[PDB]
C-alpha cells in the first residue's frame, strides 16, 4: 500500500561515487523501493543549477532504482528541510520517506530547525561509521563501505589537473571536461 | 629513458572500484607511467584463474594507463615477492619499479622474505591514512580517497544476494552473474 523512499540531500557539486555508492547500498539494504537524490539550492555567490542536475541525471541514467528529486532547486532560494519534507509528504502522503544522513553527521540533528516536527515526519537513517551510533535521536542504521570523497575535494583535483577516474562516474567527468566546469 | 611503473598486489577475488582507485591515483598523482595490477597465485584449497583475469581485463579495458601483470598466475604456485620482482628486474632492467601497498601493511614489512634485498630492488610506496605514517622502511606515501571494500565482503554480498552495484564495476558485475561466480 504504502511506498519506501530513502532520501540523500547533497550540493551534488559534482555527483561523485561517493553519492551513489551511499544511496544505492542504503536503499538496497533496507529494502526501500527507491532512493532519490536531492540537490539542494546554491545561491549566485559572487556553478549553474543546470550543470549540477544534468550531472545528476547522467549519474543515474542506467539505474532505475536511484533517481532525482529536484523540489530544492525549484524553489530558487534556500529551504529548510521540514519545510521540504512537509511539502513532500504532503505531496505524497502515502510515502513513508527515510532521510538518509552520514553518521558523521547525526551529531548536528538538535541544530535542525523544527527537528522535531521533522522525525515525526521522516524515518531517519544513518550510515554507520568510526563514531559508535547510540544517539538518542529516533535513527535507524545501515551499513556502507565508507567511501571517503567529498564533492569539495573533487573540485580542486580538477581545479589543479589532478586524476579524478573512477571517484567521478566517465559520463560525468566527460560532461565536466567538455563544458569547462571547475576549471578555475 | 628508465621507465616508472607502479605494481599493485592482490588476490582481485574479485576485482573491485578499490583496486581501481588505487591504482589510479597511487601511479597518477605520483606521476608515473603506468600502474599494473598484478594477481597472486591461489592454490585449488578443496574459483579458477581464468576468471579472475577475465574480470581484471574487463575491469581495465578502457584505461591504456592499468594494465594486467600476470607473472604470478603463470608460475603454478605460491611466490615469494622477492622472487617476482627479481625476475620483472631481471626482465626490465630499463624500469624503476614501485610497489604500491596500503597504510595498514606497512607495519608488517619486516615479514616479507628477504626483505631488505627487495627494497634495494623495488621503491615502497605507501597509500597513506589513519596510522601516521612514520615508517623507519624506506617508503615514499601518496594520498588516496580511502575506499572500504575487500573482496571477500564482496562474495558474502554475493552469496548473501546483497547488491553490489557501484562497488564492483557493471562489466564485472555482469560477466559474475552470467558466469555463476561466487553464487554458493
Ligand atoms: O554534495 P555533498 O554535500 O554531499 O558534498
Ligand atoms: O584482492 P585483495 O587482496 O586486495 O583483497
Amino acid at each position: 500500500k504504502k511506498k519506501q523512499v530513502g532520501i540523500l540531500g547533497g550540493t551534488f557539486n559534482p555527483v561523485h561515487l561517493a553519492h551513489l555508492v551511499m544511496a544505492e547500498q542504503a536503499g538496497r539494504n533496507l529494502g526501500l523501493d527507491r532512493v532519490f537524490l536531492m540537490p539542494s539550492y546554491q545561491p549566485p555567490h559572487v556553478i549553474d543549477a543546470k550543470h549540477r542536475l544534468n550531472m545528476l541525471e547522467l549519474a543515474v541514467e542506467d539505474n532505475p532504482f536511484l533517481q532525482i528529486e529536484t523540489i530544492e532547486l525549484a524553489r530558487g532560494g534556500k529551504s529548510y528541510t521540514y519545510d521540504t519534507m512537509k511539502e513532500l509528504t504532503q505531496n505524497n502522503p502515502d510515502t513513508d520517506y527515510y532521510f538518509i544522513i552520514g553518521g558523521d553527521m547525526v551529531e548536528y540533528l538538535p541544530k535542525w530547525y523544527k527537528i522535531d516536527e521533522l522525525t515525526s515526519m521522516v524515518n531517519f537513517v544513518g550510515i554507520r561509521r568510526g563514531y559508535t551510533t547510540d544517539t538518542p535521536y529516533p535513527v535507524i542504521w545501515v551499513d556502507v563501505p565508507e567511501i571517503d570523497i567529498s564533492s569539495t575535494k573533487i573540485r580542486q583535483k580538477i581545479k589543479e589537473g589532478c586524476s579524478i577516474r573512477y571517484l567521478v562516474p566517465d559520463k560525468v567527468i566527460d560532461y565536466i571536461q567538455n563544458e569547462g566546469l571547475y576549471e578555475y
